[PDB]
RNA sequence: GGCCUGUGUGCAGGUGGUGCAUGGCUGUCGUCAGCUCGUGUCGUGAGAUGUUGGGUUAAGUCCCGCAACGAGCGCAACCCUUGU
């Protein structure tokens, strides 16, 4: 089951990669084929991970799990902010405090002075 | 009862000793700006981060990213005088 097809999946280029300075040999199973020194990503795996992580964010909901959103690079911020507005749900996207939630109790009191 | 003249009884009485046993008070480093704690994280262990680098100030006074998040004694203010 998905909503996004793979040909709107490909016009959006998300099978890019990185260079070959950077290919962690881990994810050799997941590479297909290079081109031009840029790699490409299986996207039946792709798909099928993204069903995968459907179930259990559904699963999660239904049951009543709470997600945190996480994203510091600079081309998303703003897209992630929009999203978690308008969907209602605590994000975070500029910056990353140490140990935010190892320690919950010594940021509450922070939380109650705002 | 008060007070004390003669006997003592305990005992008063000592600027006699011990600031290498002490209380309190005091001088210098220096009116220098440095010195700590709660939680977390890392390493085994004595431990480290917070207190690192750049900029700025008379000052750990402040800004920027950083496993750090906060707080404390200090610094300035609140006190006196002098200037209208
Ligand atoms: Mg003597
Ligand atoms: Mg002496
Ligand atoms: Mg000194
Ligand atoms: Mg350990
Ligand atoms: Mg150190
Ligand atoms: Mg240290
Ligand atoms: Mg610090
Ligand atoms: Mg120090
Ligand atoms: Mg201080």
């Amino acid at each position: 089951m998905a909503v996004v097809t793979m040909k709107q999946l490909l016009d959006s280029g998300a099978h890019f990669g990185h260079q070959t300075r950077r290919w962690n040999p881990k994810m050799k199973r997941f590479i297909f084929t290079d081109r031009n020194g840029i790699y490409i990503i299986d996207l039946q795996q792709t798909l099928t991970y993204i069903d995968k992580a459907y179930e259990f964010v559904k699963e999660t909901v239904a049951h009543g799990g709470t997600v945190l959103f996480v994203g510091t690079k600079k081309q998303a911020q703003e897209s992630i902010a929009e999203e978690a507005t308008r969907v209602g749900m605590p994000y975070v996207n500029q910056r990353w405090l140490g140990g935010m939630l190892t320690n919950f109790s010594t940021v509450h009191k922070r939380l109650q002075r705002l």
